Formats: structure tokens, C-alpha cells, sequence
């Protein structure tokens, strides 16, 4: 099995690249968010429960016929209380330093020092809630950033560990939107691949929009041309692996 | 941080080379085996509570100044709730594939059938319970034979990505002793540093480093520093 990590900002590619591969080759996929948006949809169905807000599952969470842009005008109490859900779900996947799930009776909560600092995380946001917001907040703005900078990493690990014997030929991370995980790739020994459309940019802040880092050792697939220009330009790339 | 896992038998001068190199570089150890006395210490400790027997701590669980081949003279009985606690405390640090543990008010215990299999695999062990034979059944009988092969790998890498940018140069794991187990190591990227001597062993396979010990410590000495040079 050889492991491939992708890098490319929105519409540069790299998602086409993904899907080249996934349907042209024997490949398993790991998405680096897939329990960002596990946690979410978990946590939503806690959270919508028994109230009139839409029901947003699975396949909403990943975008499927779902502009993840849309905003879904919560308050900040309301976002925190699904943060909260979607700790206790991540924490039965794998311990989140310093955080504990405490159990009233089918009612789960977070210490007090880890409900805290999700409360001035989110406090702190004046950006409107869509699932996409959520997403970034989740995954970047609370865990990475103040509870555990390698948890996705740390998930990614425990998947490919369950799978690096098996059949197939390739095994792809295309979500990968943190140099820490690049890093991590790199140090594995994966395939760092970077698809660039030429003078491009991404339409969103969040840092998990920004491009990655090309660094020595990375291949890099430039999307300057046409659909098959790419196609072949994703062929060759490979057949050297 | 270069990733290296360590393989050598008894007196191949594998442990003398773990112990050269964390004494002359920035380095740190992880031991497969090291969840299993800590979890093993921490069921004892539980069940041995509400009995007469000898109080063994996680510092004898390591073999300081305890002979681990001691029998315990144990029930399959004892042997089979210690195990339940292990789980319990192990549970917590990352869950085992089809175990799930509940609190019966002051008392966690596992599901029923993680409960029966722990026994049926606990009572066709024949042997005598010394702590090196409960750490055998703890993580080979039942973890990596009946419940997750990659059980002990998968918390190496839990705390190896957790040290990942420490600023230590050499990341060691000086006790593999399964195959399997040096298989995902490599997957993993790490270096495979094998210790012989001249005239059981894991496979050397391609790609893997191997140090004859042939000579004297201070010959051993500068082979280790010579092939860390060129990781
Ligand atoms: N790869 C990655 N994505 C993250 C992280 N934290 C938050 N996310 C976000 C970025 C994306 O907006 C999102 C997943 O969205 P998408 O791949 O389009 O289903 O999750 C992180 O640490 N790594
Ligand atoms: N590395 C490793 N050690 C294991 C595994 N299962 C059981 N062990 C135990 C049995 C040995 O007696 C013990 C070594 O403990 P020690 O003497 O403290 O190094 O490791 C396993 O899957 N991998
Ligand atoms: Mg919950
Ligand atoms: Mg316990």
C-alpha cells in the first residue's frame, strides 16, 4: 500500500484528482474532517432532538445536495451546547486532552474547564453558523488550536493502522488542510501530491483554506490546461509510484 | 524526530543499544509493553484491595526488584476479573474493537460478551499465573489474538504523534516482539535497526538496518553512532 496525501485550495483540482484516482486505481479513502462532520451530525441530532430545526444528517454535514454555507442562525449558546455534544462523541473515539464526559443519566456534558474554554472560543466568533462554520470551528478554532493540535492526525492513524494490510494499492488523505498534518505525512513516509491552478486563491479566511507549503520532496501537478491534460498529468505522476 | 524501532534477542546487545542511545542523544523511549503493566498494576491494585494478597506495584509489574516469573497462585477466577479491570483502565486510553465498559456504582465492568470471551480464552490457560504470564494473556491471549491485532501499535502511535514536535531527535521502541507489530511500524515510516550477534528473531527485511554486535561495547558503541549518522 502506498499512502498519498492531496493539498489543493477550493476548485483547484485537487478534488477532480481525488476522483480520478478513487475510480481509475484500488483505493481507500480517510478523510482527515470525516469525524469533524461525524461529531456535527451527532451532535445536531442531540441538539435538534426534540425541537422544530431541521433535521441535518450525515450527508448534509458532507455537503451532498447541502450548501454548507447556509446560514442557520444560531445563537451562541446554541452552537456551544452542540460543541459540547460533539465532544462527548470525538472523546468515546479517542481521549481528548483534558477533557471529561460526565454522565447524568442519558445526559452527557464536559468538565468545567474544557465547557469553558468552548464557551470563549465561541464567544469570541462573530462569524454566522453554517455547517461549514461549524466545521472550521470544531475541527481548527477549539480542538487544534486549544485542545490537542494532532487529534486528526492521531484518528487518521488509528484508520490506517486498521488498514495499511489490506489489498488495496493506494490508500488517500485529500483533505489535508494543516501543515502539522503534512508534516506528519512526510515523517510517515506518505506521497505528498499538490494539485495548483496557477495564481489562484481561496475564498475563505479560515486558515483551513489557506494553501499548504510546498516543500521539498512534494510532487506537484499543475492544473494549467485541460480536463485530460490533468488526467495525464495525474497518470504519469503515478505511474512513477 | 527519526522514528526507530529496535529488534534483538536476549543478550544480542539490542537493550545495550537502547539504553547508548538515550544516554548520548535527545531521545525518547516508548514501550509497546508499557500499557500492559500499567494497566495490569492499576487492576491489581483494584483487586487485591479487597484481599489478602501481595501488594504489587507498578514498580514491581517492571520487574524492580521483583522476579516476574513468581507465581501468584491465582484462580482462573481472579485472573479473569484482574483481566476485566485491565480492560476497564484500557478502555480509557483507547477503545478495544467490541469492548465497552459500564460503571456499576463504584464498579466498571465490561460487556458480557468481551466478559465471555475474556473467560473462555482465560480458562484453557493450563499455566501457572506469574505477572510475566498475566502480561502475556493481557496482551497477546486476549487483545492481539481475540480482540484487535494492532491494539499496542495503535497506542504507540497515540503517544508518538503526541511527541511529535518535542524537540526530541530520536523517537526509540526497543521492544517489538511481534512481526505484525514491526510491519506497521515500518508503514509508519520508522527505521528498523536490527542487533545480532554472530552465531526468536524477527525477520530482516529489505530496507531494515542490521548491527552485528560482533566485537567489543566500545566496537558496538561506534557502529550504533555510525549508522544513526546516516538516518
Ligand atoms: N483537514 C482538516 N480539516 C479541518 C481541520 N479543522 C477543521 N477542518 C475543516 C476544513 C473543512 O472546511 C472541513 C471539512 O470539509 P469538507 O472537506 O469540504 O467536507 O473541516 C483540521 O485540522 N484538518
Ligand atoms: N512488544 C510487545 N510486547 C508484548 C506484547 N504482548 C505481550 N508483551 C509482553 C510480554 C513480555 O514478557 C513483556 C516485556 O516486558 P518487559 O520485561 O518489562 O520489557 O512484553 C505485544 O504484543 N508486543
Ligand atoms: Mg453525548
Ligand atoms: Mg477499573
Amino acid at each position: 500500500m502506498k499512502l498519498i496525501f492531496l493539498s489543493g485550495v477550493k476548485r483547484s483540482g485537487k478534488d477532480t484528482t481525488a476522483d480520478f484516482i478513487m475510480s481509475n486505481y484500488s483505493a481507500v479513502k480517510y478523510q482527515l474532517a470525516g469525524p469533524i462532520k461525524d461529531a456535527l451530525a451527532y451532535a445536531w441530532g442531540v441538539f435538534a432532538a426534540n425541537t422544530d430545526y431541521p433535521c441535518l444528517t450525515r450527508k448534509e454535514f458532507e455537503g451532498i445536495d447541502y450548501d454548507r454555507e447556509t446560514n442557520l442562525n444560531l445563537t451562541k449558546l446554541e452552537v456551544i451546547t452542540i460543541m459540547e455534544q460533539a465532544f462527548c462523541y470525538l472523546n468515546g473515539k479517542s481521549p481528548i486532552k483534558g477533557v471529561f464526559v460526565f454522565d447524568d443519566e442519558g445526559k452527557e456534558s464536559v468538565n468545567f474547564v474544557a465547557f469553558n474554554k468552548i464557551t470563549d472560543v465561541i464567544n469570541n466568533i462573530e462569524d454566522q453558523w453554517s455547517v461549514r462554520r461549524l466545521m472550521q470551528a470544531l475541527g481548527t478554532d477549539l480542538i487544534v488550536n486549544n485542545f490537542d493540535r494532532m487529534y486528526w492526525v492521531k484518528l487518521f492513524a488509528l484508520d490506517y493502522l486498521d488498514k495499511f494490510n489490506s489489498g488495496y494499492d493506494y490508500y488517500i488523505v485529500p483533505d489535508t488542510r494543516q501543515d502539522h498534518e503534512m508534516d506528519a505525512a512526510r515523517a510517515m513516509g506518505a506521497t505528498v501530491i499538490h494539485v495548483v491552478r496557477p495564481g489562484q486563491k481561496s475564498n475563505d479566511t479560515h486558515i483551513t483554506e489557506a494553501g499548504l507549503p510546498i516543500r521539498d520532496g512534494d510532487l506537484v501537478i499543475t492544473n494549467d490546461g485541460s480536463l485530460e491534460e490533468l488526467f495525464s498529468k495525474i497518470k504519469n505522476t503515478l505511474k512513477v509510484l
